[PDB]
């Protein structure tokens, strides 16, 4: 048997929902409290799959075909001259995170996934978790799962930690077909590319059309390296005075630096430049990286990038979070010495979770200052570190 | 002749109107930049009149009793068991934000107020200060008074100085005629009246009716401490999930904060309890105070709460801001060795901004820890310190 207990999950996304419906399909009693109005939006951004990201919805007969796009190479690139670093072969698919969000709620449906609920407070017992809601309501469980993301309310609350700026940002932009032109659109397609300049890097790699019949479309991002101060908080300060915590999106972009992002683009090699000129709707989000020393907090869990948050260069954050996730609903599964395989799960979970950091730092230290970042490099390859033992195939 | 040189005024406030009306006065060639969208609004709240505040309207022909409310006593009780503390006689007048601002305003006009304009940034050189706005624009002067407030962008840019919390807010609230019962409207009217606790107090004064024609109002204050993390992120965050720096308005507060209010309020002697109970539209603001060693740096002057950032209990914010920009103007007025005249300025315009920030602090350290409060104590009177010799009634 499952546990008989009462969990709540706070944060609708790719851990809560993760965690929700592994609960659910397992029997166990479960909420989500979304602070979202309406169900979710990634503003068509890309996602790279790893094999946990992708892992529930394939176990529930979702294609991959139909959900993720494929590739045949790995490309480096200077940015600036078009110069050839090297290129590798390669197969990664790539998905959308509407796509995996999309195919989460789905499956989870509305009736116990309640929005409107941001958590503002919490407290604890020996039995329960009160949870408290900006809306003036509250809710009671006997565990709470912290899936509320890098700026996580929960982590705030219990540790005082939130996200630290890593000396960098990163514009987003997405392509549809035509926007550009085809050879444009050739150089890119059915590739992840890396454009790598003296001070920062672009990646661009195909994904899925926004809606099941349309055509694939064109993602990617510029790092800029932009000096904590003045310099970030006028590129975070949205058209209307208010200087924003993680994105300025589009429709909000103070146009000096929708402009600024145009001009320093025209200098890059021009399948690069036109990218960064023809996208319709960039925005801008921090690069900011936080770290916890345990996921288990009495009566509250923190999974996903509310545990530890990391940053996108290894790709593989959406599946840490899976997997986190994935891990904590087997524990209340198997529901045996609930306090003692917490304990074993945070473990694995951390080291998993602090190596990925580990990992995506190094990453930024090449990628962000013209440092060596060699074609095929085993050690700056997509995923999660390995943490278990290897299996057969 | 007073300069010839362009001066740009950023903040459209008190101080920043107060600037820009002494130097259009003067010939002096001067712009007003805002960052809201239309004229502006105090939420209808209590501003007691110092001389340096109502000095530049009296200076134009308007009539005191006009903008203003008498009171012949001042009043100290315990607000729990409404025990006497003791009365003086007094006669403060007492005004409204709106009444401050409106007057300014009208005799500014639109042609050089340009409202929209929140500045984002700002650099300067040997002849000139460019100031880059959250529209994409920018203008140019001679020289720029940060006169944008407690939360002066100007300052953040130059200084990289913000609002510290104190440890403590203070809930606002306005009664009109008939809200509540006769006998509380006359146990406040015509009088200031402190509501002292062990751990925090309640003020209450008459103001004028928000339009000319309407009767007077009562504005009350509660100050509560509330402990930095938790308790004050969950009070400062609005009903949507927003943790707001520095006020939560009626509209948006969680109705938890709300009730909590309320509920608080029910312990309080009658009088106190029925003007927290009765309020239609209380919020909450932080309190928090900053200072600054210069307000000179190089064409960037800082002046009203984007200088020394005042804490309200010595009832002399608006009054220091109005000095500031007065003695300021005159600077630019009087026009002879500039630099100098501005170290001269900004000397005694420290010393004031200095000692008014030491005694609201000795205030609150008394106010808000049941510290012995005395009735008529000089030290504790509203106003600001004698910087200047004494002169002849
Ligand atoms: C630029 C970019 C590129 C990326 N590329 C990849 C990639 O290639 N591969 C990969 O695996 N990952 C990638 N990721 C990482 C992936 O997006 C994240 O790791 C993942 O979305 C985290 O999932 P999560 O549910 O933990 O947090 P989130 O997705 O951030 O969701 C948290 C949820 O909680 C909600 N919430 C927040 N606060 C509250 C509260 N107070 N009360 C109630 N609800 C709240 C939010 O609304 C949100 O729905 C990328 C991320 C970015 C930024
Ligand atoms: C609870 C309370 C009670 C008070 N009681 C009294 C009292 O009894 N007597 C008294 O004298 N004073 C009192 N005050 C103090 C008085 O309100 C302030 O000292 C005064 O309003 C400061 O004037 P200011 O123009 O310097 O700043 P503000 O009034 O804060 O105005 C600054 C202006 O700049 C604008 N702005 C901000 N940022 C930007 C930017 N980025 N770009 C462009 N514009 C910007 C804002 O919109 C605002 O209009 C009280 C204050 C409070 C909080």
């Amino acid at each position: 048997s499952p546990t008989t207990d009462r969990i709540a999950v706070v944060g609708g996304s790719i851990s809560g929902l993760t965690a929700a419906l592994m609960l659910r399909d397992a029997g166990v009693d479960v909420d989500v409290y979304e602070r979202s109005p309406q169900p979710l939006s990634g503003f068509g951004t890309g996602i790279v799959v790893q094999p946990e990201l992708v892992h529930y919805l394939l176990e529930q007969g979702v294609e991959l075909d139909s959900i993720s796009v494929p590739s045949s190479s790995m490309e480096y690139v200077d940015a600036l001259t078009g110069e050839r670093v090297g290129s590798v072969p390669a197969d990664w698919r790539f998905t959308s995170y509407d796509s995996i969000y999309g195919g989460l709620y789905e499956l989870f449906g509305p009736e116990r996934y309640h929005t409107s609920k941001c958590l503002v407070g919490l407290s604890q017992d020996s039995e329960t978790v009160q949870m408290r809601f900006s809306d003036g309501t509250k809710a009671e469980a006997n565990w709470v799962i912290g899936a509320d993301g890098g700026a996580s309310v929960v982590r705030k609350r219990l540790l005082g930690i939130e996200p630290t700026y890593a000396g960098y940002v990163t514009w987003r932009g997405v392509l549809q077909p035509g926007e550009v032109a085809d050879d444009v659109w050739n150089y890119f397609n059915d590739k992840f590319t890396y454009g790598l300049l003296d001070d920062g890097h672009l990646i661009a790699y195909p994904i899925p059309g926004r809606e099941n019949a349309e055509s694939p479309r064109l993602n990617f991002q510029w790092y800029w390296n932009v000096a904590e101060g003045p310099d970030l908080d006028e590129l975070m300060t949205d058209v209307r005075g208010i200087r924003l915590p993680t994105s300025v999106h589009n429709n909000s972009l103070n146009p000096h630096n929708l402009r600024q992002f145009h001009s320093k683009g025209e200098s890059l090699f021009k399948p690069f430049r036109d990218l960064v000129l023809n996208a319709s709707s960039p925005f801008v989000t921090v690069v900011a990286d936080a770290t916890v020393d345990r996921m288990v907090h009495g009566r509250v869990l923190l999974i996903g990038d509310a545990a530890v948050t990391p940053r996108p260069h290894a790709a593989a954050g959406g599946a840490k979070a899976s997997d986190d996730a994935r891990t904590l609903a087997e524990v209340f599964t198997k529901n045996h010495d609930l306090r003692g395989s917490l304990q074993s799960w945070e473990t694995r979970q951390l080291q998993q979770g602090h190596a990925y950091l580990n990992k995506v730092k190094k990453m930024a230290s090449r990628l962000q200052h013209g440092g060596s970042f060699e074609p095929g490099n085993p050690a700056f390859a997509f995923g999660l570190p390995k943490v278990d033992e290897p299996s057969v195939v």
